[PDB]
Parts: C-alpha cells; structure tokens; sequence
C-alpha cells in the first residue's frame, strides 16, 4: 500500500426469511421448546445476514479506498402501525408494539466478511438453502476454530450461527449491537449528519480487491405479536453512502 | 412565526403544531382511538387514527435588488435551538385516564414514541415502507402508491417531497437518506408498550446545521422548511382504548447571507 | 442594555438557597407530598383541589445596588452549583408505604418525575400548555386564562412570569423557549408507571451560565431569581392511593460585576 | 490561603483501605445485610429497629505528620469500586425461586452508590421521608425534626463522626458545606432496578477543583466515607433484606504550602 | 526498575467454564438449585460458573521484557441467542422461545503475571464442592471484606466467579476491566466491532511487564440465564477473543 474521489450506495434488503409473497421482511411464525436433540428449524424462520457486491469503476496498480460510511436503518416508523395484525395489549387497547431481541449490525470491506461459527445448540439440524458450521461439535457451542466461512451468499448464512470473525477481517470494518429480551424497545436513530471514518490508525481504509466493495447487515429489529400469540421477526432495509478514493498500490 | 450589514443575522422562530388526528374540537393534539388486529387483507385506518408528520414553508426577506447580477445572496441556515412544548402537561393524571389500581392515580402517557425534526432549504425528501403493503389508507392521506410486498422493506417507487402539512403519516414515511443534500433532519424511535417517555427542555443547547466544508442548507427561492413529528406516547382512557399524544415543536432558526455563483 | 467588560478588582460574590418544593402540602404533616391523586375525572368534569397540584417554587435573592450615580454596574450570574437535597430519604420502605407483596418490605417512590431548575437575571418566562383544556382549576393557582383547544398544543396567549411562590401548578406551564433571554434554564421529565428516580449528588459539577458572547444572567433590579421543579415520583400508601413527593433544591450561585451601558 | 505544590523526596504518598458497609448486621452470621424490612407502618407509629437502618460508613486516614510554625497533605485523585460484587451470582442460598424448578431470585431494587474523600469529617444535611419518626438507640438522626425536616430544615447539620450511627435514610452530603471534601453519589429507586457495578484498575477521580485545588488535611487526617447499598435480597419467605458490600479506596496526595 | 523502549501480536479464543453438567451442554452450567438455608447450602461443581485463564509463553529475551501495549477482545457468538426454537420455555401459548436474560458479568484482564483476587461470599458457611478453590477459613466477614481472602487465578475452571473478584489493591502488574449486571429479567446487551482499541499503558506510560516470559489473559462472560421449557434454569456463556501488541522494554535488574 503507497500514498494517496467517488461516493456509492445501495439499499440492502434484510432477508429475515419471507413466509409468502405478502410477508416479505418478515419471519414464519417461531417455534418453541424443541430438545436439543430434535431441533430442525424450517429455513423461512431463519433471519440470514445481508450482502451485496458493488462494483466500481475500473482503474488499473490503484485501488478503491473506502474512507467514510453514513448508514441507517430505513421504515423505522412503519413500527407505529398498531392496527394490522398485531395482538390488542389489552380490552379496547391498540395492538402490541414490535419489541424483543434485536441484532443490529453493519460491515464495509474490500472483499466478503468473514465469519465465525457459534451455536445455542450443535445438534440443530439447520435445512436446505442454509449455510451452517459443518461438523458442528459440543465445542461449536464456544469457541471451534473450524467453523469459518466468508459471507459470500445472500439470504444463506443464518444470523443465529454466524458473528463476525474478530481474527481476521483485516480489510474491513464491522460493527454490531445485540440487545436480548422479550420487552427489549427497538431504540433507532436516523440522522443524515453521522458519518463513520474506516480508516485504521494508520490512516487506510479497506481496499477494494476485484474492483469490488462488499456491503454486510443484519437488522432484526423486535418480534411481531400476531392477534393469535404467533410470533415473527420483523426487519427493515439498510442505506450505505460510502466515500471512496484512489490509492496506489 | 416572527422573521427578526453584510454580516446580517435573522433569527426566524416559529411553534409547529403536532398533528396527531385531532378527532374532535375538544381532543385537539391527540388522534382517535387505536384499532387493533385488523387482517392484513382487510386494515383500513380512519384518518383521524393516523399521527402525520408537520410542517411549514418560512419565507424570507428578498436579498437580490438585481437579478441579473454575477453573484445572488442566499439566506444560509447555521444553528437550530429546538424543543418540545408542554411536556409537564402529562402530570395531569387526573384527567380522562384509566386508574393503575383500584384506588390509584390515572395512568401516565407511555408506549411507542418518535420524537424528530428537521431543517432544510426545500422540502424534507421522504421515502415510503409501510408495516403491510394492502393497508387501505384514508382519503386525506398522502401514501405510497402503488405499493407491493417490496414496500415492506425498500421500494425506491416510493419517493416524495413533505410538501403538505397533516396529510402524509408518520408510519409510512422516514427522511430519504439518499438525498436531502440541502436539509439536516434528526430523529429516535424507540418502540414498546411500556416505554417512559424522556424530554429534555433547555435555551442553552444549540445544533449547528454547517456541513462537513462548512456550509448549512441554503433557502430556495427565499423559503425556510421546518419538518416535525412528536408522537410522545398512548394515552390510556378509562374504557382502556389508547391515542396518541402529540406537543408542539419550537423552533428557533439563525441565518446567514452566503455569496453564491 | 448594551453590556461591556467585567469590572475587575480586589473584591466574585456567592449566594446560596434551599428552595423548598411545593408538591401541594395537603396537611401539617404530609409537607413534601401531594394530596392523594384522583383519577378518571371526564375531561368536561375535571375538577383538580389545590393541595393535589405541584407547583413551581421560585424565591428572587436581593442583592446591593452597585452604582454611586443612578456607564453603570449589574451583578451578573456566573455559574450554579445545584442538587436536590434528601434523596436517600427513598431508603425509608417501613413508614406508609404499601408492602409489594406479602412478608416483603414498602413499595419505593417510583413513576412519572420532573427535575427543573432555572437561574435568571429577572422572573421565569412561562408557556401555559393543558392536558385538558376545559380543566377547572382552583382558586390560589394561576392556570391558563380563556384557554381553547388549542392550548392544549400551542397558544401563544399563555405567556406568564413565574411571579408567585405555590400558585403555577407544573401541568399547566413549561419555560418558554422563545422568551427567557436573561435566564438559563434545564429540566428533563419521565413519564410512567415503574419509571425509576435516578438522582446524582456531588459538590463537583458546576454549571456555567455564560452564552455565546461570555454573558451571564444580568440582575437587571439588584434581584437573582432561582426556580425549580423536583417531582420525584409517586409514594403508594398501603391503601392504593398515590400522592406526588417532592424534595428542595440548592443553588449555589457564583455573580461578578459587570459594565453597562446608561 | 493555598500556595505552591512543595516538590522534594517524600513530597508524595499513597493511602489505601477497605471500608466495610454498615447494613445492620441482625445477627452474627448475616454480616453485611439488614434484618428483614418491616412495611406500611403509619408515619404515626414508625419504630424501625437499629439493625432493619443500613448506615454510612466513615473512617479516620492519619498521614505523615508535618510541621506547623504550613505544609497540608492535599488529596489529588481516588481510585475506588465496590468489591465483591460477584457475590451475587450465588443464587442457590437463600433466595425465593424465581418461579417452580427455577433459580434464586437476583438481588435487585432500591439503591445507593455513595463515596466521599476530604481533609474533615463528611458534613451532612438532614432530610426525613417521615419527621415523625421513631429512630432506635444507637442512631444519631435529626434532633427535634419538624414538618419541615420532610423537605429542608437547616438545623439538621452533622459531622460523619462515627461508624455504623447516621442512618443512609436521614442523610445526605450537605452541598452548602464541604468546602474541603468531594463527594459522589447516585441513588436509584424501584422494585425492579437491576444492580450495575463496573471494576477496574484503570479508572481515577481527580479531586482538584477548578483552581487545581483537591481536599487539604487538617491535622494529618484524611477522611473516607461511604455507602453501598446493592439492593435488596428476597429470602424463600419473601421477606426482603439490604445487602451492602465494602468499598476500596486508593488516594495519591502530595505536599501544598498553605498560609493561615 | 523501567528504563527504554528497545513489536509482536499474540492472539487467543478463551473458552467460558460454566459448568459444563454433561457432554453435550459445553457452554452451559447444571441447572440452579433455589432456597437452600445459609447452614446446608452445598452446591454442585457443574452448577458453578469459573473464571477461565491461559497463559502464552513468549520467547525468552535474556533484562529486556515483553510488555502489552493494547488489548482488542470481543465475546463471541453473540447471535446463537437469537435462537429460541432450541429448548427454551415459550414465552406464551403459540409464541416463540423465552431469550436468555437476567444476571451477567462480563469481565477480562492482560497481566504479566496471574490476575490477583480477593474472596467475597454470598455466604460465609457455603460448602464448596471438590475441585473448586474457594475462600479458606471463611467467616462472617467474609460477606463484608476479610483480606485473608487473597488468591492467584493460577487455574482454570477451578475459581469460582461468585466467590472471586479482582483485588484492586494488588494487580500493579495487570489491566482489568468488569461489569456485573443483576436481575430477573435483565436483557444482554453485547457490542462486536474490530475497530476499537483498549490501551494498556499506566500514567507513565508502562503497560504490565511479562514475568517469567508469560503473558496472563483471564475473563468471565455469564451472558444470562437459560430457561428450559420445564422451568429449570442453567447460566449460558460465551468464549472471549483477545489480540494484544507487545513491545520490547528495557528493565533494570
Ligand atoms: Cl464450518
Ligand atoms: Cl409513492
Ligand atoms: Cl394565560
Ligand atoms: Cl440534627
Ligand atoms: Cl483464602
């Protein structure tokens, strides 16, 4: 990397599973109480991670550097529609707020994120279109050095199997907030005023290999309450503008 | 709304009313009673249920004798002072609202709240997601038409200028990250049924509005956009139904005259 | 007043306050507390007493004229030091309160709470904004005159001066932020039911009261005026019924003498 | 009055010690609680016993003695943390299930974090939920309380001048006072707040004041207070007791010349 | 003692020692027992959360001594609680799992030599089982503080997180950092970033100095309480990731 403008976005689709045609942003209704040993969730229950390759202008070596991001959450109101589907709070009352666990989560890099595998349960039989720790052991419920894989499918790698691998991920720049609970409040913010630096101490950003940036979420905002007790995720689309120059390699 | 050298300041102060539904002339800054469990395929909410984001178009003085001339003078916004108005009303526990036990005092306002504003020198840019693509919304809304499945996360179809005040609802639309080049907005939902309600009120806090090469929103044809939504909570009847309650919004505005090409 | 430079010389005075708070007071004994709350009044028969109604405390601190001929001189308000005084009188669960289940200890104060204090050169500039606009209010308050539905929003009618000790219930007015150019004022409220209080105590933290220019509260008529709001919550008696309890505020308030203009 | 720091070998010394909490102590193996809270006395007849009072906590620092013809130790920072916190984590004794075939229920609730560092005893205001009151033997609360003692009565001022006496409910860090003391406290209300402590050997409270000047110790004394209440433990039974833990401090002080 | 600066990483996975009650539940402890009397109070081994420790050996130098400069650490597999379909008590009839929730701590320390601690007990007459290192000779005061209490982390999964906490009045020679959590119904709350840096370095600019050549990590991450569809209640944990920059420091012998 040697010495030494443009601006790209996206909106990035959360992929939380899509029960039907209607129910894009949404999860199937969650399960309950599977042992350990019979646990075989259905693949439209499962939130995935988000990514998306964006490529740039080609330069011939100079190199892309992404310098800022400015993202947010997008729809974070559509959560004050309280008279569609959701359970009544009580007699004559409105319906019940999206609320509960939640997982916000971004990442910009030159190249795919890369991941590490951690399980509630090893023995979980995950289903087909899912990426999952292969060979999963007791030891895949804390630290299995085996389970690494690059975010390199769309709507494949399930949020609940996969964090953003500390060790590596040297030419990128992550950043993740897990909230857990049944009444957890969704808290978001949205503001065109905030911006992220990705630039190391050293002063450099991640550097776009292949001419290619690689956009990375996971925004699982709360639990939608269906009229009937039925729950599902709800998640909501992410805005990236990142600011990039020309470096010399 | 009071508009108050070279070096000229104007300070523009103005209280945005909420509008939260207003279901009759008694009930002013609340809606009408939330429904609920409405069907996907059949959710049809009455206007005056429907919270709508506020705002007003400024105009300024005229800063340009000659039009033809080389270089014009913009009125250049550079800090906000802002607040939410009345926020001690809801220690009136005594009005209207549903005991906490028997015996009890009335039930403070709390639940879902979005609290936001913005400042710009033409009209906040939205963008259009709805909780459910087939809700059937009111005449006297403005709303994404033609929505589909893709509305309940991104459909960029769903494009549109805050251009009308109490007509586009506050759960359909968010500030358009991806433009707004001449506007600072700022805004915090925070979701739940339980939810405290937390308002700061102070004349000492100031936003400065200058950009990253320090320039603020410029005012097109000599116009001053303010933009605002304080859903602050539900309020709880005796009968146990819920409405939203909404408060004003001060604004307090300080211009500059910019040189421009 | 056009204001110049700071008169420097070999005398900083400092004044200091306990403001007591007015939660309502409803006997010789429940100083502190408001009468027990009601609730579910209809908005057409809402009908508060007095004694049930927190209001602002305000006391004006009178200072010596500084000027040999009526260029002159004002006292100008520097820094505060503030804190709400008996805050761990919340530890005592044995005295009244209601048991929050069989065999276990009082219920704490908890629930809806307004900390507020204000330092000017002159009275506190109110805003009158109303739950309820058709609210009656009792005699010995000051409450909104010919109040429409658009008090409860915004009514630029409503203008007052926290000019009366016990008499603007905390409801009805907040600090007006398009007035109040000669005073610096702070509060933040929480509303709910379970809200906890969150109070902080240290002799560390100084507020500085000096806008843009290095300018102070000016004492226009030789007087300082302290105003405050301390609703901590709401006290459960083993019978059901709440009652607001409230608790003094100090004020240590460092003033200098500054220049004007005739 | 204040001069110059006085710089030299042995202008600088470092104090260090573990304040035991005051809970009330019910009987000889419950050592850092309460004994179970009573409820709903009227304020008319309110006798709480000695041992249901948690109280501040106050010890007397002597430091190397220097001469008076003046030179004063002056406190400059204070690490401190509440130790022991992980205690808590024991939820197998004691403690009411959470529900059937659950857990202990966690310490929770009410709760004071409080610490003081100056160069005199703690100055403390008076201040009662209930003026009427009737405090037990052994405790040293406000003399003669009015209706007034309910909001801001000024003739309740005290010195902290003995351990395990002034009850945490009557008292607070007087502000209009301590002119040579900082003082630190947070209190937290409700049945449900959750405990949050942090640890590390990482973290110092500076103790000058604006003017660069910390707590200047009369006669050679350095004076630490506090009080931590964690919250409240619920036996099987239901009924609920305080539970306290010690505080660590560690002060740095250095020599100050000083003018009578 | 310390004179002149003369770089190497070294980085690590430390997995959680919750209890681990059979084959399977790695990550977990046995299910809490509730209400034993202060007298008979004698828990499991498996029901015992541990902190965990490891020590990195570094090429011996000889003084000069390797000293830590910054720490980036990170728990990781914060999402697998977002599984609620395994195992967990439904939260209503037809809804979705009960998420792991109540007290946590969240705890770690760089050192050059083991992480000082002190004994504090919930209960002074606790019978600890076999294989732990607890308080010796406990008393009354062993509730309060008792200084007899002073032990070295010198084995993992051995000391238990409810009888231990770092001892501020030693620990010269290490960086620690805790937060404890308590309640019922307390939500986790975790942050993952690889762009944010702990700096190790004292007033003087002296990170903690590798007696021995051996660098010393040591941490405890109970996230919350795990609660089975039958009701039982089991700690879950998580492994901690560190990466820490050493330099070469010029000692006086
Ligand atoms: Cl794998
Ligand atoms: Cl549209
Ligand atoms: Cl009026
Ligand atoms: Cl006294
Ligand atoms: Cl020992």
């Amino acid at each position: 990397v040697l010495e030494v403008i443009t601006e790209v976005e996206c909106f990035l689709n959360p992929e939380m599973g899509d029960p039907d045609e209607n129910l894009r942003g949404f999860s199937l209704k969650l399960s309950a109480q599977n042992d350990f040993s019979s646990d075989s969730p259905e693949r439209k229950m499962l939130p995935c991670y988000s990514t998306a390759r964006i490529p740039l202008p080609n330069l011939n070596l100079l190199m892309w550097e992404a310098v800022t991001v400015q993202t947010e959450v997008i729809g974070i109101t559509s959560m004050l529609n309280l008279h569609a589907g959701s359970q009544k709070v009580h007699e004559h009352g409105g319906g019940k707020p999206i609320q509960g666990s939640n997982f916000h989560f971004f990442a910009v890099g030159g190249e795919p994120l890369e991941m590490q595998g951690v399980l509630m349960n090893y023995r979980s039989k995950y289903p087909d279109g899912t990426i999952t720790p292969k060979n999963p052991t007791a030891q895949s419920q804390v630290m299995n050095t085996d389970h690494k894989a690059y975010l390199d499918k769309n709507n494949a790698y399930p949020v609940e199997c996969w964090v953003p691998d500390p060790s590596r991920n040297e030419n990128a720049r992550y950043f993740g907030t897990f909230t857990g609970g049944e009444n957890v409040p969704p808290v978001l913010h949205v503001t065109n005023t905030a911006t992220t630096v990705l630039l190391d101490e050293q002063g450099v950003g991640p550097l776009c290999k292949a001419d290619s940036l690689y956009v990375s979420a996971a925004d699982i905002c709360g639990l939608f309450t269906n009229s009937s007790g039925t729950q599902q995720w709800r998640g909501l689309a992410r805005y990236f503008k990142i600011r990039l120059r020309k470096r010399s390699v």
